[PDB]
């Protein structure tokens, strides 16, 4: 349905998901993409964001723009992460409708369900029970941007498309080592880790942008990571699925292509939790990752797990009949895609950290 | 009573049933620095308009008394426009109220925010533990959102954003329009202009509904099933929940200001967790007995019928008090008494929204 020549505006084209749809559109040929960087437009200014829709008119678009961070950064930042992400969708979202887009996908979050909905997770748990703290005010964000999608169906026969993914990694993610989400953090500690046992003193220089070992060994020693042990947050006990960036990148694009609000009426004729949820492959503890990741590049050290930091959700496994029956499948397993991370982050020179 | 006279107080919405309360009273109780917008004055819909308003005022308190709302028909049509407008109003005033360094802000919330089948009476608690009423979800999204951005300002930045969740309001000053009312205004105003023409007072009808003829008046009211003999209401009737008059809401709104600030919160969760405070008073009425009631005070002699055909919705709602009654409130007007001074008010004003 996308034709090689509809205006696509991806928002938040830098973030790990944008820049993956953004580069898969690119090499696909698509011939009229639209982006702009923070810089260049601040989604957070009401007038910014209706001046840039009237003028651009957009007829399809991805919203991948966010300001999140993992768990830590989450328990310090409640009003921030309710707030920035409250307006740039809410703007976004109703300049698309104002300015006659034809479809819009926003990209949601497990965090909308209940701590202890049923598993696996089916996309009828949104708003049934108690959220899980940690992640409140994203969640509320995220539960608000999934409801305002179906209110917009149904007053206004918009074709709004929610896609809920587990938890993504690979390349373009943050791996600030303090604000990154397990998945990138666990992977950015192991490799630090293992460049230090390895006693690798130029490359990580080079990867934390430093100039001596002192002051490697000092920020390492803020997470308590040594030349013989990483540590990692947490019991490693927690269960979640995991999914590649370019696999969601091509969930988003098929979901562009070929559901519509008609087809949402299929789960629910009012548009009720008719968002799609968006998983691959089983449930891996954080630490079965942490020692996948250990072999993989090849590790020496020790992974200790500091059970004196937050565990929230101990489970997660979600139902994904919706877009499997739509026809959608990932094509990258876990271990490929630990070893494409692995080799994009042996070679990128502008990582996020 | 930690307001003084002379605080910089920002009343949102102040045309409005609760705002227009709440500065009637600052107003007649001697404050001298209220400061209030029309909403053409302020549209709170704008982003840089909040932000130059804050600026400029600076307000030290913030009524957040704006909305646009309805009852549950328009509701059940206006699913996109009840939660946009109402969440970026709240956002900007919030927001800007955090950022400049506002002592403290009453938000005002409403039950929908809680489960359909919340265990009763409904406590604070409930919040967010499970299925909302479908027909009221745009507001009730909103007012989720609203509370927990509270919560959250306080927690991050040491704020006082204090929630106050009233039952269904009645009184002087509400949205009478028989298409577009709450429950409580509809019934009345319903039933009042059924009186009328059961009474044959063509005048009256005129001056009220502003149309010249009884031929348009009897048009406009057939619409409702209104008719010389009768006045029909929406649903069985057999709905029950609490009412509480606008000026003991304006006044446990001023009460909660004076009284409450973050530290208090925290001996309900130290985290903020659900510290919005219910506000409710009396008991719980079908609708079929406050309609009997406002037929009984305003003398309507024709038949009162309930439309069956129509969504009665929630069944039964009543709310747990406990924490606005241990910090010492009370309202003051009973509800016989708060439909004779809405009855009284009503046949005098010249401006009732319609
Ligand atoms: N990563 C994951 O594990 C998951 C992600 N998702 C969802 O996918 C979406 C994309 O997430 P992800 O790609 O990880 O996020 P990223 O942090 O990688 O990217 C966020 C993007 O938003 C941009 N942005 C942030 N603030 C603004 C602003 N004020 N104006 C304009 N652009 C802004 C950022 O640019 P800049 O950096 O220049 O500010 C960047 O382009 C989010 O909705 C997220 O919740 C869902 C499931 C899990
Ligand atoms: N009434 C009830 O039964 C209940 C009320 N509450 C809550 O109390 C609060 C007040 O409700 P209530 O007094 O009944 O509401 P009203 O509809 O009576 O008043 C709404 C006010 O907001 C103003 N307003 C609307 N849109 C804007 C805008 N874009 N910019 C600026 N001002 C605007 C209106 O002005 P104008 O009319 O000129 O547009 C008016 O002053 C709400 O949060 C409501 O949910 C809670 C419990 C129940
Ligand atoms: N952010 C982060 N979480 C970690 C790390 N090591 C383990 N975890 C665990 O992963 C969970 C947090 O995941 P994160 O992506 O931060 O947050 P979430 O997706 O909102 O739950 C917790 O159990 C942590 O203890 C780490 O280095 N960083
Ligand atoms: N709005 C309205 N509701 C009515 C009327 N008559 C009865 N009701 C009942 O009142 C409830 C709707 O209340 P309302 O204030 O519109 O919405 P809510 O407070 O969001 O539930 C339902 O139980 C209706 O059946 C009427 O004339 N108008």
């Amino acid at each position: 349905m996308m034709n090689k020549d509809s205006k696509i505006y991806i928002a938040g084209h830098t973030g790990l998901v944008g820049s993956s749809i953004l580069k898969k559109l690119q090499n696909d040929g698509y011939e009229n993409l639209i982006f702009r960087t923070h810089s260049e437009l601040d989604l957070t200014n009401q007038q910014a964001v209706t001046d840039f829709f009237k003028k651009e008119k957009p007829e399809y678009v991805f919203f991948c723009a966010a300001k999140m961070g993992g768990m830590m950064e989450q328990l310090e930042r409640r009003a921030d992460f309710l707030y920035l992400n409250l307006i740039m969708q809410t703007f976004v979202l109703h300049e698309a409708y104002k300015n006659d887009c034809k479809k819009l996908l926003y990209l949601s979050s497990l965090c909308i369900y209940p701590q202890d909905a049923s598993l696996p997770i089916k996309e009828t748990s949104m708003l049934e029970g108690k959220l899980q703290f940690i992640n409140e005010p994203y969640a509320v964000a995220k539960i608000t941007g999934n409801k305002m999608c179906e209110f917009y169906n149904q007053q206004f026969g918009t074709n709004f498309i929610t896609l809920v993914p587990t938890s993504i990694y690979g390349p373009g993610d943050n791996f600030n080592l303090a604000t990154a989400h397990v998945f990138p953090a666990i992977f950015a500690k192991i490799y630090l880790g293992k460049l230090l046992n390895e006693q690798k003193h130029q490359e990580l220089f080079n990867s934390l942008r430093l100039d001596n070992i002192q002051d490697v060994l000092k920020y390492l020693s803020q997470f308590d990571i040594d030349e013989n042990k990483v540590t990692l947050l947490g019991s490693g006990n927690p269960r979640r699925e995991f999914i590649y960036v370019d696999d969601v990148a091509d969930a988003c694009i098929f979901t562009m292509d070929k559901i519509d609000a008609s087809m949402l009426k299929k789960y629910d004729e009012n548009f009720h939790n008719t968002h799609l949820n968006l998983a691959d492959g089983k449930d891996y503890s954080i630490k079965e990752v942490a020692f996948l990741i250990k072999d993989i590049i090849g590790y020496k050290g020790d992974i200790i797990f500091d059970s004196s930091k937050l565990d929230g959700t101990m489970l997660k496994t979600t139902n994904t009949e919706r877009i499997r029956k739509l026809g959608w499948k990932a094509k990258i397993k876990l271990e490929d895609g630990i070893k494409m991370m692995y080799e994009w982050y042996l070679k990128e020179q502008n990582i996020r950290q």
